[PDB]
């Protein structure tokens, strides 16, 4: 089948993983180029609302990144949600998106796996297969597109379906 090159960047199970398209990789370094070239000057953002697009920085790396607000807290903080990287964090640094910068689509791709591709143990195993193997590349199948946008996928590993890489299950 159709196999597409991908690096998990985010994964709380198989039912909810985030990842990143080897496609879109090029797409995904001009636009940290480009964020990284303006973000000096890009001026404060101030209309914070669920479901607003904008440059936020992360806390824990300091670096810009397109960002969506998912909540709204107090103290000028917000949870959002890392479009391009697929994690959340809360944050209280927002800079103006430049309207060119939120044409492109998000370059992290949430997905879930097809549940008939994986056992109980496969399941449970996966956590720590994928903690290890972070920055490494993986390969998706997509089933389909939900109207949310999410992938249902079946994930191979050295383009062997996962479950038969899962050497303890």
């Amino acid at each position: 089948a159709e196999l597409h090159n991908c690096v998990v960047v985010q994964f709380d199970g198989p039912m909810s993983f985030y990842v990143q398209m080897e496609s879109d990789v090029p797409a995904l370094e001009q636009m940290t180029d480009k964020l990284l070239d303006a973000e000096q000057d890009l001026p404060a953002f101030s209309d914070l609302k669920e479901g607003a697009l904008c440059v936020a920085q992360f806390p824990e790396d300091e670096v810009f990144y397109r960002a969506q607000i998912r909540k709204v807290l107090d103290d000028g903080k917000c949870e959002v949600h890392f479009i391009d990287f697929g994690n959340n964090a809360v944050t209280q640094q927002f800079r103006q998106l430049p309207e060119e910068l939120a044409k492109p689509a998000r370059y992290s791709r949430h997905c879930e796996l097809d549940a008939s591709t994986i056992s109980k143990c496969d399941a449970a195993l996966l956590q720590s297969f994928i903690d290890t193997r972070f920055s490494e590349t993986f390969q998706v199948e997509i089933l389909a597109t939900k109207g949310t946008g999410t992938h249902v996928v079946r994930l191979f590993y050295q383009s062997k379906n996962i479950s038969e890489k899962l050497q303890e299950c």
